[PDB]
């Protein structure tokens, strides 16, 4: 399949080099897989959802999505423009707040939640977990995480936006887990993006178009832009077969697009996120 006119980072996604704006990927498109969005909530009426997406937890007054954060991510993940497994479902857990907050208690318990959940929900093709958020290191936050990878489910983090070594913050440095950082549409690193030995992984991050609350659209930036392309390809993968929850974060490095990537320190992976699919 192709979607024309695709925001960039689906296009990248697809593609061996930098600079164009078709999406190619399966029709199968993560039919049957799940994905949690575990953030501030997802907007499951705005029309790019299509129906697949709905709130399954939260921790607060709503499960509304009262920011925006949180319904951009699960954009990127599986809405029909600019998701990257268009028809994923969608499981929104809000444990953050409208301000875009959360204790890690309450996000601790999100992932556990998760863990278990996914027993009562219908996701032949595998489960995948989405955590756009972070912050200092916490071992019990990367317990948690390694956790909830390894109940079965893939696990993608963001590296987060320190220009830092993400070793310094949580669930960033869980080993065990998918870390995320963010590049650009030349292929450069994202200015804010973190960096270091624990990132598996590049996604697209700066300047990502995507689905917003009030049944809107906007383009932001962050390493939580680049951590739902990889969950989607995750999700996306796991569909067609070719990996599994536990393997996945492997097999993405494997077939990833290898040394592209300009202002990557050394000693951080040179590896951008690729479907390779040969239309």
């Amino acid at each position: 399949a192709a979607q024309t006119n695709a925001p960039w980072g689906l296009a990248r996604i697809s593609s061996t080099s930098p600079g164009t704006s078709t999406y190619y990927y399966d029709e199968s498109a993560g039919q049957g897989s799940c994905v949690y969005v575990i953030d501030t909530g997802i907007e499951a009426s705005h029309p790019e959802f299509e129906g697949r997406a709905q709130m399954v937890k939260t921790y607060y007054y709503s499960s509304r999505d009262g920011n925006g954060h949180g319904t951009h991510c699960a954009g990127t993940v599986g809405s029909r423009t600019y998701g990257v497994a268009k028809k994923t479902q969608l499981f929104g857990v809000k444990v953050l707040d409208d301000n875009g907050s959360g204790q890690y208690s309450t996000i601790i318990a999100g992932m556990d939640f998760v863990a278990s959940d996914k027993n009562n929900r219908n996701c032949p093709k595998g489960v995948v977990a989405s955590l756009s958020l972070g912050g200092g290191y916490s071992s019990s936050v990367n317990s948690a995480a390694a956790r909830l990878q390894s109940s079965g489910v893939m696990v993608a983090v963001a590296a987060g936006n320190n220009n830092a070594d993400a070793r310094n913050y949580s669930p960033a440095s869980e080993p065990s887990v998918c870390t995320v950082g963010a590049s650009d549409r030349y292929d450069r690193r994202s200015s804010f993006s973190n960096y270091g030995s624990v990132l598996d992984i590049f996604g697209p991050g700066t300047d990502i178009l995507s689905t917003w609350i009030g049944g809107s659209t906007r383009s932001i930036s962050g390493t939580s832009m680049a951590t739902p392309h990889v969950a989607g390809l995750a999700a996306y993968l796991m569909t067609l077969g070719k990996t599994t929850a536990a393997s996945a974060c492997r097999y993405i490095a494997d077939t990833a697009n290898k040394g592209d990537l300009s202002n990557i320190p050394f000693g951080t992976v040179n590896l951008l996120a690729y479907n390779n699919y040969q239309a």
